[PDB]
Order: C-alpha cells, then sequence, then structure tokens
C-alpha cells in the first residue's frame, strides 16, 4: 500500500515516498536537526524525461570543447568535444580507449562551466527547480532558505544548479577507485539521479554490482531493493557526520604516514580531495575511531540531501547523470560562519 515514508540503514536514514507532498516537512525536520542525510524517492517521474536523455545532450551541446578526466589515475584529457563524452556514455565500443586498448572510465569535468547552467539550458532548469523536493528548503528563494538573506560574515553557495556526469566503474579492480572521492561542502546540497545508463553491448552485470553493494555495507532493505522492485541502481554513496569530520582527517594523517607521504601535522586531507574510503579504510574508521557511516544506494529518481560540513564520497554502479541545487537550511547555518 501507499505509505508516506520507510527507513534505511537500520531506521537511520528516512525515506520519504511522495516527493510533492506538502507534509514532507514535519517529518525532514526532525531528522535534519539531528544532522542525517533524507533520500526522498520518486523525483523522475515528476521531469520531462526527454530533456535528461544523453543523446539529448549530445545532439544539442555535442561541438562544445571540453576537459574530461579518467576516474582510474585522476589523469585530465585536455580540449576534446563534449560529443565524445555523451557517445560513449552507454554504447561501450563508441568509448575512449586508453593506451592499453580498454574503454576508459571517464567523468565530465565543470559542464556546463561555472554558473552557466541557467543560460545554456533555461528548459532543463525550470523542469528542475519546479520539482525539487522540500521547496522551502530548496527553491533559490523558499523561506527557509537563508542563502539570498545573509550578510558576507557567511560563505554564500555559487548559483547553481551543477552536474555530476559520470560513466559506471566496472572491475574488481575499479571496487576500491571513487567517481568523487572524500570532500565536504560547507552549505547543504540536493543531489538528484535524473538518468542511469546501463550497457546491454558490455554491461548490465549484476554480478560485480552485486559484490560492490554487499562490500560497500549497504543494508538488508537496501540489498531487497535491487531483487524485489527492479529500479535501476545508479550509485553508491558513504556519508558521514559533519561532527565526526577531524576524526577522518587523524585517520588520513596517520594512513597517508604509513603509506610514506610526507605532510605537515596540520593538514587537511578532505580539502585535498584525494581519498577514496574502500571497504579496508572503512572497517578502520569503525573499529579504531568509533565513526560509522550511512551507506547509500542512490536509484533513478532519488534526491539525496547532504548537510553541510559532511564528509561523502560516490562510486558510480553504472553511467549516471546527476544534478544538484546548493541552499543554506538554518538548521546548519553555523557551517558557513567566518568567525570563531
Ligand atoms: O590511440 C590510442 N588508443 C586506441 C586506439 C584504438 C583503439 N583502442 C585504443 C591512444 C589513446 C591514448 C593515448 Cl595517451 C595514446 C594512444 Cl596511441
Ligand atoms: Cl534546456
Ligand atoms: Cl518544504
Ligand atoms: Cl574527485
Ligand atoms: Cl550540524
Ligand atoms: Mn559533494
Amino acid at each position: 500500500s501507499m505509505t508516506s515514508h520507510s527507513w534505511l540503514c537500520d531506521g537511520r536514514l528516512l525515506c520519504l515516498h511522495d516527493p510533492s507532498n506538502k507534509n514532507n516537512w514535519k517529518i525532514f525536520r526532525e531528522c535534519w536537526k539531528q544532522g542525517q542525510p533524507v533520500l526522498v524517492s520518486g523525483v523522475h517521474k515528476k521531469l520531462k524525461s526527454e530533456l535528461w536523455k544523453p543523446e539529448a545532450f549530445s545532439q544539442e551541446f555535442g561541438d562544445q570543447d571540453v576537459d574530461l578526466v579518467n576516474c582510474r589515475n585522476c589523469a585530465i584529457i585536455s580540449d576534446v568535444k563534449v560529443r565524445d563524452f555523451w557517445d560513449g556514455f552507454e554504447i561501450i565500443c563508441k568509448r575512449l580507449r586508453s593506451e592499453d586498448g580498454q574503454p576508459m572510465v571517464l567523468k565530465l569535468k565543470d559542464w556546463p562551466p561555472g554558473e552557466d547552467f541557467r543560460d545554456m539550458m533555461p528548459t532543463r532548469f525550470e523542469d528542475l527547480m519546479e520539482n525539487l523536493p522540500l521547496p522551502e528548503y530548496t527553491k533559490r528563494d523558499g523561506r527557509l532558505n537563508l542563502a539570498s538573506r545573509l550578510p558576507s560574515y557567511f560563505v554564500r553557495p555559487d548559483l547553481g544548479p551543477k552536474m555530476y556526469n559520470a560513466y559506471g566503474l566496472i572491475t574488481a579492480e575499479d571496487r576500491r577507485v571513487g567517481t568523487t572521492n572524500l570532500h565536504l561542502d560547507v552549505s547543504d546540497a540536493v543531489n538528484v539521479m535524473v538518468y542511469v545508463g546501463i550497457p546491454i553491448g558490455e554491461g548490465a552485470h549484476d554480478e560485480e554490482v552485486l559484490k560492490t553493494i554487499d562490500e560497500g555495507d549497504a543494508d538488508e532493505v537496501t540489498k531487497e531493493r535491487i531483487h524485489d522492485h527492479k529500479e535501476k541502481p545508479g550509485a553508491l554513496w558513504h556519508i558521514y557526520a559533519a561532527k565526526d569530520a577531524e576524526k577522518i582527517r587523524e585517520l588520513l594523517r596517520k594512513v597517508g604516514e604509513e603509506q610514506g607521504q610526507e605532510n605537515p601535522p596540520d593538514h587537511d586531507p578532505i580539502h585535498d580531495q584525494s581519498w577514496y574510503l574502500d571497504q579496508t579504510l572503512r572497517k578502520r574508521l569503525y573499529e579504531e575511531y568509533g565513526v560509522q557511516g550511512w551507506a547509500i544506494v542512490q536509484f533513478l529518481g532519488d534526491a539525496v540531501f547532504i548537510p553541510a560540513g559532511a564528509p561523502h564520497q560516490v562510486h558510480n554502479l553504472y553511467s549516471c547523470i546527476k544534478v544538484a541545487e546548493d541552499f543554506v537550511s538554518p538548521e546548519h547555518v553555523k557551517h558557513c560562519f567566518r568567525l570563531t
């Protein structure tokens, strides 16, 4: 039967079922005040599905010049065309191949560039902003979004939204690699999964995808969502409470040293955006520092709410198109204050 919500992560993660329900705020706000992430499902049923397809981006913007990143080694592929990324998104025989002849796992860097999303893509901008959940928090002019209402004593987010466009990680060796490495944002954000591309020519490979989710420490109810309803899983997230950021720095300082890195004792390994916490490092963080995370599988149409200051990392299971909007809730405004 239809219900307002359910729980993931053994009761530690709220999952809201109706993205446009006028009463979502009554359930959301207590979890949000405690510093928890929140998941909202069903957002892709509210969008214009034809706007959010890799073939459309290629047809409309393919002649633009861009840089790509190789997810396996962080190398930059300079001055190629936007079509060189989009045309290999789902069809593996069309992907750029490395010097070993393997198809590469690529990310589109800074596209659209800076704050140009709204000017370049006005129909997509309207379709996203009118269908974001928790609109008093997430709309540019929402009554609980302080972004437009704060003086320069507060760090204000850039004008959004921002896209996260990257291929799926494939191999056993890729299991320990990040799509986006561990980092934090001083503003709150909502990240929406608007398209999942599953290759059928040499993809749609549950086997290595099921071992990744298992080893990723996904909960039993998340593991039922794969086998039962057949929704399309996009990406594996690990999110940590803002209050645990310094203990994570203490762990990565120690591991850096053990690995023969040469770093001052106050150096910030989260700000460096150089680390991915694999199964070994996540087990050490829990056992040695007492720090537990949220392991979240983001399916098509899932919106992930990421608290200001909360360290997070993402590992794409398949090729993903994600769009995110920043906001400043009153619950977390301390994270962007420039004094004490
Ligand atoms: O040309 C290349 N790779 C290729 C060609 C045809 C089929 N598979 C792979 C290539 C790619 C990258 C670099 Cl830095 C050097 C070369 Cl030489
Ligand atoms: Cl558009
Ligand atoms: Cl709201
Ligand atoms: Cl990264
Ligand atoms: Cl907080
Ligand atoms: Mn982020």
